[PDB]
């Protein structure tokens, strides 16, 4: 089962899932084993804080239980790690708002942009109108790329001039969005890296505007991370969220790296749903999360 998971997490299950067969077998389970083990957790990018829960819950439940051989801590940690990922198993519902407006926030370099193509591909799949706006409003070339996009797919794209004030395009955005009857409406922000502050007054800027047209706007922040990108990923995840209040996630390039543990680090750390998993260049490979298939085909054996 799940074969084209698998094969997205293969160098991911070298360190956890699958991978912990190999650290178990034929051991004991002593302070030896599970320092082990949280060393290879802190090597799969779970994290500090949640590799010691980790270790805590499995302790009490192997010594309550009076488990001896270390095999039988498997069953125990697909069931911890699992519960970890079921808490932010929340598939994002665009349905019924007039638009449903996504506020894509994030860096350069991990995928907003694509991700952005893809949802909006996908929610025309699903009979849905859809219109972006191209708020990364001082890197041209992006947004030529964005409108190019957008006329090959016959999705509208709302943009100004380079330099543009990115909270006057999302506004005109939404005020196209309902006269068009706009079921969903996707705005792109800027990702640059120098001077962060006053990127993040920036977002603060777009939301008031925002809701001078919606009160309910926007309806989802989503921000974009790389599992490439490892603890990189739980940065971002912090600033983002404390700048403006994330409500989603998108965790992109899990295949090929060996470093998709840190979502279990996403996941425990802030709790917010993690909406999208991308594990694939197909446009079905931008996929809803699930948090029962993603630890089935970490933990198969
Ligand atoms: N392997 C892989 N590459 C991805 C994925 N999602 C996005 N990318 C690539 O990441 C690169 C940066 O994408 P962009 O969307 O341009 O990044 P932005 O600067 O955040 O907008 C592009 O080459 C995308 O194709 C994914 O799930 N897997
Ligand atoms: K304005
Ligand atoms: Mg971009």
């Amino acid at each position: 089962g799940f074969a084209r998971l698998k094969r997205s997490l293969l160098k991911t299950k070298e360190n956890l899932g699958s991978g912990f067969i190999s650290l178990f077998r034929g051991k004991k389970i002593d302070d030896d084993l599970f320092e082990e083990l949280e060393e290879q957790l802190l090597i799969a990018d779970v994290g500090v804080e949640t590799t010691r829960k980790i270790i805590t819950n499995l302790t009490e439940g192997a010594s309550r239980k009076q488990l001896r051989d270390a095999e039988a801590l498997y069953g125990l940690l697909k069931e911890e790690m699992g519960e970890i990922l079921a808490k932010v198993d929340e598939p994002l519902n665009v349905e019924g708002k007039a638009p449903f407006v996504i506020l894509m926030v994030g860096v350069n370099g991990v995928g907003k942009t694509t991700t952005i193509g893809k949802l909006a591909r996908q929610f025309e799949q699903q009979g849905k109108s859809v219109m972006l706006a191209a708020g990364d409003t001082f890197r041209a070339a992006a947004v030529e790329q964005l409108q190019v996009w957008g006329q090959r797919n016959n999705i509208p794209v709302i943009a100004q001039h380079t330099g543009a004030d990115s909270a006057s395009v999302i506004f005109d955005a939404i005020q196209a969005a309902k006269a068009r009857n706009i079921d969903v409406l996707i705005a792109d922000t800027a990702g640059r890296l120098q001077n962060k502050s006053h990127l993040m007054e920036e977002l603060k800027k777009i939301v008031r505007v925002m809701k001078k047209l919606d009160v309910e706007a926007p309806h989802e922040v989503m921000l974009t991370i790389d599992a490439s990108t490892g603890q990189n990923a739980v940065s971002q995840a912090k600033l983002f969220h404390e700048a403006v209040g994330l409500t989603g996630i998108t965790l992109t390039k899990l295949d090929g790296t060996a470093k998709g543990g840190v979502i279990f680090s996403v996941a425990d750390q802030f709790g917010i749903p993690i909406r999208y998993i991308g594990v694939g260049e197909r446009i079905e490979d931008l996929r809803p999360f699930k948090a029962d298939d993603f630890i089935e085909a970490l933990f198969a054996r």
